[PDB]
């Protein structure tokens, strides 16, 4: 149970977010029907008044929290991936739009999920914006939780994968638009219950053998990392 509250760019905090820029939620509820239109950007998808302006080349940074900004950001329990997608705002996230621009699932190194160490960066996350066409865009980022995983919703309505999705809408001023964005998979769609890592069990299956759901990340993609860029705590 997780939230966006707001964005950094290059490190600077753009401010409080919530229903301003994130088309954010009224609470931190999974979604976990694969065919549901709330896959696209949750459960209150509609336009809200602003836009952070960017450059292609910023570090764009999400920031999460569970209650409070700066808490436990999430139940240590909810093990699971992360990725990031972009879509024109033009779409409004409807139809084969949805680019991945970053995927980290787990680490066989520190044996960490993104998730154990979204919760050390203090809910903080971040892609670099690519040289795509100046103008308005969605960031969808995506937390799997998997905890319940082993079930499918689709079958039985009190499991399933746990979706934590959030839209940003971000204007990229200055950019050379010399990587186009291509074609993209729509949410919902890209999730069906045979998507290698929608049903999975944490608990019998080692984390090593987990696959994260397509896409693969576009070639595109600028770079991007799970890791404190601010102190939430300095305001
Ligand atoms: C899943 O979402 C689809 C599409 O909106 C809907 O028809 C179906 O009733 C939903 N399932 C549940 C259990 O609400
Ligand atoms: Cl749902
Ligand atoms: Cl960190
Ligand atoms: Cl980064
Ligand atoms: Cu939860």
């Amino acid at each position: 149970h997780t939230l966006v509250w707001g964005v950094w760019v290059n490190g600077v905090d753009q401010g409080d977010g919530r229903n301003i820029y994130i088309r954010s939620p009224p609470n931190n509820n999974p979604v976990k029907n694969l065919t549901s239109p709330d896959m696209t950007c949750n459960v209150d998808n509609r336009v809200v008044p602003k836009s952070v302006p960017v450059n292609a080349g910023d570090t764009l940074t999400f920031e999460w929290y569970h209650n409070t900004r700066d808490d436990d950001i999430i139940a240590s329990s909810h093990h699971g991936p992360i990725a990031v997608y972009i879509a024109p705002a033009a779409s409004n996230g409807q139809g084969n739009v949805w680019v991945k621009l970053f995927e980290d699932a787990y680490n066989v190194t520190n044996s960490t999920w993104a998730v154990d160490r979204l919760i050390t960066a203090h809910g903080q996350h971040s892609v670099v914006v690519p040289h795509v066409a100046p103008g308005d865009y969605l960031f969808r980022a995506e937390i799997i939780a998997l905890h319940e995983a082993d079930s499918l919703y689709s079958q039985n309505p009190i499991r399933g994968a746990q979706f934590y999705i959030s839209c940003a809408q971000i204007t990229i001023n200055s950019s050379d638009d010399s990587t186009p964005l291509p074609a993209g998979v729509p949410f919902p769609g890209a999730y069906t219950d045979s998507t290698p890592g929608i049903q999975f069990n944490i608990y019998t299956t080692p984390a090593t053998s987990y696959v994260a759901p397509p896409p693969s990340v576009w070639s595109g993609a600028l770079g991007g990392s799970i890791a404190q860029v601010g102190d939430a705590s300095l305001e």
